[PDB]
DNA sequence: CGCGTACGTGCGTTTAAGCGGTGCTAGAGCTGTCTACGACCAATTGAGCGGCCTCGGCACCGGGATTCTCCAGGGCATCATAG
């Protein structure tokens, strides 16, 4: 569970929160032949080393290009980071992120990388 | 083969052409003279002609540059699809 190289406005300065289980870092996956779907999202929370000071990273495309990105700053607080990443998390695969142990893969959403 | 417009057909309106006359006079046409211009003619001579050279512009030949034609693609943007 890399941080990704190719998020070259991030590389370098920043260091990935996670808590145990919950690890602020995934790679989804969802491929479906019947309609040609092969895409991927990536999301990383990523931490300033002076000040609590947080930035999400979405990243999303067909499998292997990059894509699109998008970077969504929480200099705020870490907690609305945590709320953008669960919602959107439940949002892309009707799966909660605190139950995201047992996930249950319903068709046409994200499934991580095991 | 399709389409669109402009000319033919037909019909009604206007106006000067045609017609017929009258009248006027410019000039066409005729006639008579006479002169000057061209025919004519003979002699003369030089302008022009045939002949004869002759040199430079042109024909030819070759070779290379440029242009014209031509085709193959460099490359690159429209389009469908992703996310």
């Amino acid at each position: 569970a890399p941080v990704d190289p190719e998020c070259t406005a991030k590389v370098g300065k920043a260091h990935v929160y996670c808590e145990g289980n919950d690890v602020y870092d995934v790679m989804l996956n969802q491929t479906n032949l019947q309609f040609n779907n092969n895409k991927y999202y990536l999301i990383q929370l990523l931490e300033d080393d002076a000040q609590r000071n947080f930035s999400v990273w979405m990243r999303w495309g067909r499998v292997g290009k990059m894509g699109q990105h998008s970077l969504v700053a929480c200099s705020g607080n870490l907690n609305k980071a945590k709320e953008i990443f669960q919602k959107k998390f439940l949002d892309k695969t009707k799966n909660n992120w605190e139950d995201r142990e047992k996930f249950e893969k319903v068709p046409g959403k994200y499934d991580m990388l095991q």
